[PDB]
């Protein structure tokens, strides 16, 4: 597929990343400075880290699970598959290990955080970022697809990193059933509504647009503002009053005036109830805001840094 093709940039960072990876070796828990507390979030503490061995920087995400070893070592042994998922739009995996009765799983460090923590900066995120951000997600759920035959099934605005380089990856999508099963948790407000009625990667354009409204207006979507909040924007429900709105309910949508008809069409095609009817990776790929976001040149690393105040 033409949209999995890199750069020269792109394939010249990808080949620097393995080849610091190939330097580390094993990791081990006695090995690990910690340096800064990134965030919590999905049952663990992530850790800004250096591996004090090879002197590079990493997230290291510690997961309290009291397992018998064979559990663990299962847990471990189906994370590997994440050695051989390597494109621009994934986050970069190092390792994981078992340690005093903590799954630590260690990766590429994003210095921009995740869109959650950029969407509290900036109180809500420009259309033009978001077309790149739409980019991104598309093509990092096609090569997840594509190369690895894998759904991401849990996107969301917090597994959605970014860096002080314009990069923008996604992370934590699911690839160990002993993991997911022994934490057994993760909030289902992004999930489509046919995963809430009792399985494609439809869900996961379900929710992108999800995350995508969001980030446009400032608020979780669901449920829709009323018009006095949105003359306050742009001039509580339990969850499961929520996930019961997002079944029997229509799906949420751009107010009009302040955002073009295209980037409105796009995810009125990613949020469509019916996932039959809702758009496909590839419909997305050439989709008229796709398009028009591809031939835009916006400096998203530019303004990241100064919406978060990255210096
Ligand atoms: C609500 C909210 O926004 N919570 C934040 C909390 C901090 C967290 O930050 C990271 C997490 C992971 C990661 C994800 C999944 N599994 C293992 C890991 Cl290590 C890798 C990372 N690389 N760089 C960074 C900065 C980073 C992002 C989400
Ligand atoms: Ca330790
Ligand atoms: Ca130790
Ligand atoms: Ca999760």
């Amino acid at each position: 597929l033409e949209e999995l093709e890199l750069d020269e940039q792109q394939r010249k960072r990808l080949e620097a990343f393995l080849t610091q990876k190939q330097k580390v070796g094993e990791l081990k828990d006695d090995d690990f400075e910690k340096i800064s507390e990134l965030g919590a979030g999905n049952g663990g503490v992530v850790f800004k880290v250096s591996h004090k061995p090879s002197g590079l920087v990493m997230a290291r995400k510690l997961i309290h699970l009291e397992i018998k070893p064979a559990i663990r070592n299962q847990i471990i042994r189906e994370l590997q598959v994440l050695h051989e998922c390597n494109s621009p739009y994934i986050v970069g995996f190092y390792g994981a290990f078992y340690s005093d009765g903590e799954i630590s799983i260690c990766m590429e460090h994003m210095d921009g955080g995740s869109l959650d923590q950029v969407l509290k900066k900036a109180g809500r995120i420009p259309e033009q970022i978001l077309g790149k951000v739409s980019i991104a997600v598309i093509k990092g759920l096609t090569y997840l697809r594509e190369k690895h035959k894998i759904m991401h099934r849990d996107v969301k605005p917090s597994n959605i990193l970014v860096n002080s380089r314009g990069e923008i990856k996604l992370c934590d999508f699911g690839v160990s059933g002993q993991l997911i099963d022994s934490m057994a948790v993760g909030t289902r407000s992004y999930m489509s509504p046919e995963r809430l009625q009792g399985y494609s990667v439809q869900s996961d354009i379900w929710s992108m647009g999800l995350s995508l409204v969001e980030m446009a207006v400032g608020r979780y979507p669901i449920p829709p503002p009323d018009a006095k909040e949105l003359e306050l924007m742009f001039g509580p429900m339990a969850i499961f009053e929520l996930l019961d709105y997002i079944v029997n309910e229509p799906p949420p949508k751009l107010p009009s005036g302040v955002f073009s008809l295209e980037f409105q069409d796009f995810v009125n095609k990613c949020l469509i109830k019916n996932p039959a009817e809702r758009a496909d990776l590839k419909q997305l790929m050439v989709h008229a805001f796709i398009k028009r976001s591809d031939a835009e040149e916006v400096d998203f690393a530019g303004w990241l840094c100064s919406t978060i105040g990255l210096n």
